[PDB]
């Protein structure tokens, strides 16, 4: 198989999800995500997704193959994709600051990535609508040309409008809590409705928008990298911790005033706020957000 022709070179990530390695395969770098036992359904669902739906897009992490392998004293579950040496947005934002152009390129490209997933394309070159359900800075990769690509589709949801059936899988994993929409947290989400799942992505996206914006320099100031809600939740926040801050207190990420000196960060502040409506139906769509980012300077 592919697994046995891969040589594993360097561990570049370690978490509750398992591990990420840089390895080589046919002389090309690849990322090998080795899944924890707790997350094996994600590997299954993502293997399934990648093997049923044509997802390939500049801003979706490029899939190579999935495989099992008899490794250590276990059978490892590996998902093998293209490799982005910059790492995640999370990693990258912590090593550097952005300018107007690099900020816009990052956030637009993610918008385009989200929009492509969310839309249904009809016909044999088409696809079902897909909702990610766990978008965050750690599972968006940064390419050297400055564009991003979305990974980690283990919790994805698909829907098609001809069939009007909704595939949610059978996954014990629910999203990353720090990024969880109000309606998910207070359990008011309309689970029968596909638009609900898209709308949770937008919330999450708006939180990412904020992480990124903080690192864009204006007039030679910039904010330190911070995860959304850093000031009001501890590390690894509970589902209950978040409900209190997001739903009960209706708190939203603080916009620093320095952003209002700058016409880009002013326009993105408006944008991220229209991703954070308590009312899901008031949130902008991926496509609209894409159209807007395309017109900002
Ligand atoms: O599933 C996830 C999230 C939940 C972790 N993914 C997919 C698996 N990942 C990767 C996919 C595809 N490429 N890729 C490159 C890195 C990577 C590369 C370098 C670094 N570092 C280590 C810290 N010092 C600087 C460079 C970190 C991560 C990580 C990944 C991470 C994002």
């Amino acid at each position: 198989t592919v697994a046995r022709d891969i040589t594993l070179l360097e561990c570049v990530g370690k978490g509750r999800y398992g591990e990420v390695w840089r390895g080589s395969w046919q002389g090309e770098n690849v990322a090998v995500k080795i899944f924890s036992s707790r997350d094996e359904k994600s590997w299954f669902r993502e293997t399934e997704l990648y093997n049923t739906v044509m997802l390939r897009h500049e801003n979706i992490l490029g899939f190579i193959a999935s495989d099992m392998t008899s490794r250590h004293s276990s059978t490892q579950l590996w998902l093998i994709t293209h490799y982005h040496e910059m790492g995640s947005l999370y990693d990258y934002l912590q090593l550097t600051t952005l300018d107007t152009v690099s900020c816009l390129r990052i956030v637009l490209s993610i918008a385009s990535g989200l929009a492509h997933l969310h839309i249904e394309i009809f016909g044999t070159q088409g696809k079902p609508a897909i909702a990610h359900r766990d978008l965050k800075s750690k599972n968006i990769l940064v390419k050297k040309n400055g564009q991003c690509c979305i990974a980690d589709l283990g919790l994805a949801v698909m829907h098609s409008q001809s069939t009007n059936q909704l595939d949610v899988g059978n996954n014990p994993r629910v999203g990353t809590k720090r990024y969880m929409a109000p309606e998910v947290l207070d359990e008011t989400i309309q689970v029968d409705c596909f638009d609900s799942y898209k709308r949770v992505d937008i919330w999450a996206f708006g939180l990412v928008l904020w992480e990124v914006a903080r690192r864009m320099v204006s007039n030679g100031i910039v904010e330190d990298y911070k995860p959304p809600f850093y000031d009001v939740v501890p590390n690894d926040p509970s589902f209950e911790d978040m409900r209190k801050v997001v739903c009960v207190d209706q708190q939203r990420p603080n916009i620093p005033n320095r952003w209002f000196s700058d016409p880009t960060l002013t326009s993105l502040a408006k944008l991220m706020k229209e991703c954070w409506y308590q009312n899901p139906s008031a949130r902008l769509t991926a496509l609209r957000i894409k159209k807007t980012l395309t017109k900002i300077d």
